[PDB]
């Protein structure tokens, strides 16, 4: 058993693995019904790992809100780095894409929503995450989504996924926080269809197809609802200029519950 500070974990309970980060769930050792996950260096990436952590330290003590992982505690040694951090039990949402395949509008609404909280937030701080994702989509169990990993975060070396980056951001443009309406938009996409909207055989290939191409029109099926659509031609504009801002984001009328009175549960 492992410790920082006042939590402890065990590396069999692995729970997230990416490039720059391994999150393991741990808990409170005194109160041990306190679940936590400690997010810890990935030494195959040691140097780039510990300067994400370092940022996302920084970044997470500005930034508290229910839609963004909450953090605890943190130690910052020589050669690791360690985050105490909220345990979200329910996967992120590259997980539940795979095991549902694609979701209905009213889920997608009901994340999105919880999103657009987050972002709401990052918007008012001038922060841009620039590494939006579904790996990075958290999920806890009444579904509740909530931002993480914040190492790239910037206020107004990027790496990650170029499937979910802005054109300007590929293209190596001036970017702001349109671009990560973008990369929403894309999730939004592949919530619906399963897909992402833009694919290449590779980045460079990506880069080479929002060159050529100025004007970018996802293929958005007949079936989706007017609202959504609006929304998804709307965030997945290739010229930023063009791109839904923020207040228009947040205000849209798919981000209102359809239908608007329901049923209450089965009892
Ligand atoms: C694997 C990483 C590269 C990253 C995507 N995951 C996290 O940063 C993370 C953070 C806090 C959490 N609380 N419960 N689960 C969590 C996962
Ligand atoms: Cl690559
Ligand atoms: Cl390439």
């Amino acid at each position: 058993t492992e410790t920082v500070g006042k939590f402890e974990f065990s590396r069999k309970d692995l729970i997230g693995h990416g490039a720059f980060a391994v999150v393991f769930k741990g808990r409170h050792r005194e109160k041990h019904d306190l679940e936590v996950a400690v997010k810890c260096i990935n030494k195959k990436n040691l140097a780039k790992s510990q300067t994400l952590l370092g940022k996302e330290i920084k970044i997470l003590k500005e930034l508290k809100h229910e839609n963004i992982v909450a953090l605890y505690d943190f130690q910052e040694m020589a050669n690791s780095v360690y985050l105490v951090m909220e345990y979200c039990n329910g996967g992120d949402l590259a997980d539940y894409l795979h095991a549902m395949r694609t979701l209905s509008e009213d889920t997608i609404r009901l994340f999105l929503q919880q999103i657009a909280g987050a972002m709401r937030l990052l918007h008012s701080k001038g922060i841009i995450h620039r590494d939006l994702k579904p790996q990075n989509i958290l999920l806890s169990n009444s579904i509740r989504v909530k931002i993480a990993d914040f190492g790239f975060a910037r206020y107004l070396t990027l790496c990650g996924s170029p499937m979910y980056m802005a054109p300007e951001v590929i293209m190596a443009q001036h970017y702001d926080g349109k671009a990560d309406l973008w990369s929403i938009g894309t999730i939004v996409y592949q919530c619906l269809t399963g897909k992402a909207p833009f694919q290449a055989a590779s980045p460079q290939d990506l880069r080479l197809f929002y060159e050529k191409n100025k004007t970018l029109v996802p293929t958005i099926p007949r079936e989706t609802s007017a609202p959504l659509r609006q929304l998804l031609l709307a965030l997945l504009q290739r010229n930023h200029k063009d791109r839904m801002d923020f207040d228009e984001f947040f205000h849209h009328p798919f981000l209102d519950a359809s239908p608007s009175v329901r049923k209450s549960p089965p009892v």
